[PDB]
């Protein structure tokens, strides 16, 4: 009596995912007053997210609701090589916005001729040939198989299409996609907010007659609590084979799916966005 008990989320899901990437795209598109350096990379953020929520989650669904797949191995592959492009993708497009504010807000002067309209573009090519580096070439090659004989069934036969790891490529992706821009955005972070204590305190000795907090933490702790536990748990089995079962690891992967649908509230709220969005429709 679980078929519709499990499912009907996953559709919902999917659905808001689309729902809430098309919206933000076509309100970047088609509006002249939104176009700006900021918004380009936040164009990148909502084409990734649509795109990893039209590919990955619909497929996993039936794979999650069925004993395996109906399909090939190389589509098993392909599968697995877009997700982890999908995620790391989103983790450095966060901390280039994360780095971008931080020269907005510290040095002011400099910002206005700092980042060029064009060379702007530049850096966003930077970020996804990077996360392919990781993400299509070690895939196809045969560092994504294990040398352990459980799964052996999975990798070189067709019907299974579970994920299993050596203990190089797990500790290198979460060093390159996870823990580098958590040490950056800690840092910068703590820097901007005593930048704001610091104004606030001024304007406080100037006329005698918390947003910061609040702000910051939103975004912090959705982060946090959306990837931190799955990075931690992944380090952990390819360490260690004992400690962990499959389907805690499946749940953490999935919750941190849900970020890409949470992000946008997040992340994109102005007026001039309110009044396109009022706009449409
Ligand atoms: C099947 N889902 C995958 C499995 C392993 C993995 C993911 C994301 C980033 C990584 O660096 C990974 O190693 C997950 O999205």
């Amino acid at each position: 009596v679980w078929v519709v008990g499990m499912g009907i989320v996953m559709s919902l899901i999917v659905l808001a995912i689309v729902f809430g990437n098309v919206l933000v795209i076509t309100a970047i598109a088609k509006f002249e007053r939104l176009q700006t350096v900021t918004n380009y990379f936040i164009t990148s953020l909502a084409c990734a997210d649509l795109v990893m929520g039209l590919a990955v989650v619909p497929f996993g669904a039936a794979h999650i609701l069925t004993k395996t797949w109906t399909f090939g191995n190389f589509w098993c592959e392909f599968w697995t090589s877009i997700d982890v492009l999908c995620v790391t993708a989103s983790i450095e497009t966060l901390c280039v916005i994360a780095v971008d504010r931080y020269f907005a807000i510290t040095s002011p002067f400099k910002y206005q001729s700092l980042l060029t309209k064009n060379k702007a573009r530049v850096i966003i090519l930077m970020v996804w040939i990077v996360s392919g580096l990781t993400s299509f070439l070690p895939i196809q090659m045969h560092w994504y198989r294990a040398t352990h004989q459980e799964a052996i069934n999975c990798y070189a036969e067709e019907t299974c299409c579970d994920f299993f790891t050596n203990q190089a490529y797990a500790i290198a992706s979460s060093i390159v996609s996870f823990y580098v821009p958590l040490v950056i955005m800690v840092f910068v972070y703590s820097r901007v907010f005593q930048e704001a204590k610091r104004q606030l305190q001024k304007i406080d000795k100037s006329e005698g007659r918390h947003k910061a907090l609040k702000t910051l933490g939103i975004i912090m702790g959705t982060f946090t609590l959306c990837w931190l536990p799955f990075f931690i748990v992944n380090i952990v089995h390819v360490i260690q084979d004992n400690l962990i079962r499959k389907e805690v690891y499946i749940l953490l992967n999935w919750i941190g799916y849900v970020n890409s649908g949470f992000n946008p509230l997040i992340y994109c709220r102005s007026p001039d966005f309110r009044i396109a969005f009022q706009e449409l429709l």
